[PDB]
């Protein structure tokens, strides 16, 4: 309803580039904020529609565009060139506050989907500190919901429409390339995935009942989307899931179908130079990996899947917003 400011925990001193943006672009945090509890007044959301989401999309462009600089830039006819240095690149966490007279309502139940009337409502100066990661299929390093694995979407009955599954175990996924250069590889504990697959079956379930419910990979598109894409230290990864998503769950159980090996899915990975740009239609073109060993150790909270009897769901993701609304579904902004 109005513009919106960010709040961070930046260093001017880090030559990181999410602490550089955010000191030039973001005031202190709070040390401790204000919230105001009002459980009788119950309140309208609704997470696919949320100016937030689009004020935080324009800014993790421009962070994006001021730090990570590619060497060239494709987009419709002309081609920018520019330095292209390595950088320090490890996002950190963002809060969206209100400017002076209007409020952020906070949904306090645990178990929102994200649209229609919330009860427990709460009013607050900024959000919860979001850190903007960038990435297609599997959604990292978020908040776990408190209770239940919650299953959101803007239209279940249309297929074309992203369903958010959020997790409320987080699942580890450890990816490196080891010290061909491009070549690399992540590790995710298959017990683990194992189970997160059994109740988020069970959840999808309870929205189609009669339909036994399917895992697959992500049949077709840029390779952004048809793998699990993500930057790791600056480099971008893209990471085949052909075994993570291969799966059926038939009547209350799950089996998993994509191989592991001592019980650990292993996907394999490439680090990439050409880019399509999630930022707009076009290509960015990176220099070529830092050597050493690049490794990210983080969570998976959340998966972003599309729906073509049976139900089958594929990976999905490529439209940032909806990292963006994984996050911000509980906010509003008012007054
Ligand atoms: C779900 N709706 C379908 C769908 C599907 C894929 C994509 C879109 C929409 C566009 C969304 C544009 C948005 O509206 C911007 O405002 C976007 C266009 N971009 C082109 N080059 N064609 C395109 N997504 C990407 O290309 C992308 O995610 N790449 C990428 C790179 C680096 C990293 Cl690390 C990464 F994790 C991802
Ligand atoms: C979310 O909840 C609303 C009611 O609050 C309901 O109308 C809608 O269908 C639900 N959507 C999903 C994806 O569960
Ligand atoms: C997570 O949610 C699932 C599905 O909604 C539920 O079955 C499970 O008990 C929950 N587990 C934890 C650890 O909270
Ligand atoms: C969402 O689903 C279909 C579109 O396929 C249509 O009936 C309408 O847009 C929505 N329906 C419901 C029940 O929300
Ligand atoms: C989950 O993975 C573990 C470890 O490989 C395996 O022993 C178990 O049977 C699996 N459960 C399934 C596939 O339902
Ligand atoms: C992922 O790997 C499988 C088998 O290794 C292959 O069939 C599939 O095309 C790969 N997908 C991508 C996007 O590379
Ligand atoms: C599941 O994995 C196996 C081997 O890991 C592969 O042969 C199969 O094609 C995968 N399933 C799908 C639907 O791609
Ligand atoms: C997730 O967070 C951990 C710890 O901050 C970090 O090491 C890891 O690189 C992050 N993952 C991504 C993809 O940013």
């Amino acid at each position: 309803k109005t513009t919106l400011f960010c709040a961070s925990d930046a260093k001017a001193y880090e030559k990181e580039v999410h602490n550089v943006w955010a000191t030039h672009a973001c005031v202190p945090t709070d040390p401790n904020p204000q919230e105001m509890v009002l459980a009788n007044v119950t309140e309208n959301f609704n997470m696919w529609k949320n100016d937030m989401v689009e004020q935080m999309h324009e800014d993790i462009i421009s962070l994006w565009d001021e730090s990570l600089k590619p060497c060239v830039k494709l987009t419709g006819g002309s081609a920018i060139t520019q330095a292209c240095p390595k950088v320090s690149f490890d996002p950190i966490p963002l809060h969206y506050c209100a400017p002076a007279g209007f409020a952020i309502l906070k949904c306090n139940n645990k178990t929102f989907n994200g649209t229609g009337p919330c009860r427990n409502v709460s009013t607050v100066q900024c959000t919860h500190g979001i850190k903007p990661v960038v990435s297609t299929q599997l959604l990292l390093n978020g908040s776990l919901a408190e209770e239940e694995i919650i299953i959101r979407s803007e239209n279940l009955t249309n297929n074309a429409k992203t369903i958010i599954v959020h997790l409320n175990e987080s699942v580890n996924i450890v990816c490196t390339r080891p010290n061909n250069i491009r070549q690399a590889h992540c590790n995710i504990n298959e017990s683990k995935w194992n189970n997160t697959l059994q109740k988020v079956g069970e959840e999808l379930a309870k929205h189609f009942p009669s339909k036994t419910i399917k895992f697959e990979p992500s049949s077709g598109g840029d390779l952004e989307i048809t793998t699990h894409s993500f930057n790791c230290r600056g480099e971008f990864f893209y990471c085949n899931t052909s075994d993570l998503f291969n799966g059926t769950y038939r009547n209350g159980t799950y089996n998993h179908t994509g191989r592991s090996s001592n019980g650990t899915i292993t996907l394999q990975c490439k680090i990439k130079q050409i880019i399509n740009m999630w930022q707009e239609v076009g290509r960015a073109i990176y220099a070529p990996p830092i050597e050493g060993e690049i490794t990210c150790n983080s969570n998976i909270t959340g998966l972003l899947l599309l729906r073509d009897d049976t139900e089958t769901f594929r990976p999905g993701g490529g439209d940032m917003r909806d990292n963006w609304r994984s996050e911000l579904y509980k906010y509003k902004v008012v007054e």
